[PDB]
C-alpha cells in the first residue's frame, strides 16, 4: 500500500547509530545524513559507543526508542543480536534503516548497501582488464583468508574471469596482507618477485592496497605494473598524485547516510514499505528502486582517479 504521491513529512526525528562514533569515515558517513535530514527539515541525532566503549547497539536502540525518534539509521555489529529491540522500535511505527551492514531481513524496513558483492567484484575486474591493456597476468592482495568480504569480492572477481570477453587474463595468485600495513607491504614485494610478467595486483582492502602501492611507489616496479583495488581518498591522494595508481574504486560514505535518510523519511511518510521494486526520490542522488528483501544499493563502486580525487575527502 505504498503511495509514491504522499509528501514527505517535515520534522522527522532521524537518530543514526554507526558502529563506532569518531573516526573520520563515520563522520562523513553520518555527516551525509546530517546533511538530507536538513534538506527535509527533520531533527537529526547521532548517538554511539566509541572506541573504548564496552556498551553494546542494544542500549543505544533501547535509548533511541524512549526518545521517540521516527526513523533509526543503523549499521549492525551483529545480525541477530539488534532484531528484539529493533522490532520493539517498528512495534512503534519507528522506521528501521540499516546501512552499512544488515540485520536479520525480519529486523529492519530497509537496509542501504553501498554497493553490491557483484557491483564491486565487476569494477575490480573491470579495472584490472584496463590497467593490464586487455590481457595479462594479474594477481591479489587481499586481507585474511578468512576474511568474509574480501572472499565474496574474490568470488565475484572468478565468476567475472570465466567470462569468454575476460579470457586472457589471468589470475595467478591470492596472497593475503591480513589488514595489515607490513604484512601487505611484504606480500605485495612477494607478488612482484613471485611473478615477473604481472601486470596488476588488485588488493581489495585498504590497508593492502596503500601498502602495495608504497612498495611499488618506492621500487624498480613503478610505471611497469599498475595497483588497483579498494581504497580510501586521503590515503591513496600521494600514490594518485604520484602516478603509482591511476585507478582504484570503494564509495562516497556522505551518500550513504543521505540515502538512508530519504528511505527512512519515505517510509515514515508512507511513499514506499520496503516491498521489491517500489520507487522513491532521494534528493540530489536521483530516484531509487527498492530491490530483493529491502535492500536499496547506493550504485556502482565510486571510481576514484586524479580526475576526481581531491573531490573527496576521507
Amino acid at each position: 500500500a505504498a503511495d509514491p504521491n504522499a509528501p514527505l513529512k517535515e520534522g522527522l526525528k532521524i537518530a543514526y547509530l554507526p558502529k563506532q562514533l569518531n573516526n573520520p569515515y563515520t563522520d562523513v558517513e553520518v555527516g551525509g545524513g546530517k546533511v538530507a535530514v536538513g534538506e527535509i527539515k527533520g531533527e537529526y541525532k547521532l548517538v554511539g559507543p566509541n572506541d573504548a566503549s564496552a556498551s553494546s547497539q542494544v542500549s543505544y536502540i533501547n535509548t533511541l526508542i524512549q526518545q521517540q525518534q521516527d526513523v533509526i539509521v543503523v549499521a549492525a555489529n551483529d545480525p541477530n543480536a539488534v532484531c528484539p529491540s529493533l522490532n520493539q522500535a517498528r512495534k512503534a511505527d519507528i522506521k528501521v534503516v540499516t546501512f552499512d551492514s544488515d540485520a536479520a531481513k525480519t529486523c529492519r524496513d530497509a537496509f542501504i548497501n553501498q554497493a553490491t558483492t557483484q557491483g564491486i567484484g565487476e569494477s575490480l575486474v573491470k579495472m584490472a582488464k584496463e590497467l593490464a591493456g586487455g590481457s595479462g597476468e594479474i594477481a591479489v592482495l587481499s586481507a585474511t583468508p578468512n576474511a568474509t568480504n574480501q572472499n565474496s569480492w574474490i568470488e565475484v572477481m572468478k565468476t567475472e574471469l570465466a567470462k569468454p570477453e575476460n579470457a586472457k587474463l589471468k589470475l595467478v595468485k591470492i596472497a593475503y596482507g591480513n589488514d595489515d600495513d607490513q604484512k601487505s607491504f611484504t606480500e605485495a614485494q612477494g607478488l612482484l618477485q613471485s611473478y615477473p610478467n604481472l601486470k596488476v595486483i588488485v588488493s581489495p582492502t585498504t590497508v593492502g592496497i596503500a601498502a602495495a602501492s608504497r612498495y611499488v611507489s618506492a621500487s624498480s616496479y613503478k610505471g611497469k605494473v599498475a595497483i588497483t583495488g579498494l581504497g580510501l581518498p586521503n590515503q591513496m591522494r600521494q600514490y594518485v598524485k604520484d602516478g603509482t595508481v591511476k585507478k582504484f574504486a570503494l564509495w562516497n560514505p556522505a551518500d550513504i547516510g543521505y540515502l538512508a535518510a530519504y528511505a527512512g523519511a519515505a517510509l515514515k511518510s508512507g511513499q514506499i514499505t520496503g516491498a521489491q521494486g517500489e520507487k522513491f526520490k532521494a534528493g540530489k542522488l536521483g530516484e531509487y528502486t527498492v530491490g530483493a528483501a529491502g535492500e536499496i544499493v547506493l550504485g556502482p563502486p565510486t571510481e576514484f582517479t586524479a580526475a576526481n580525487i581531491d573531490q573527496f575527502n576521507f
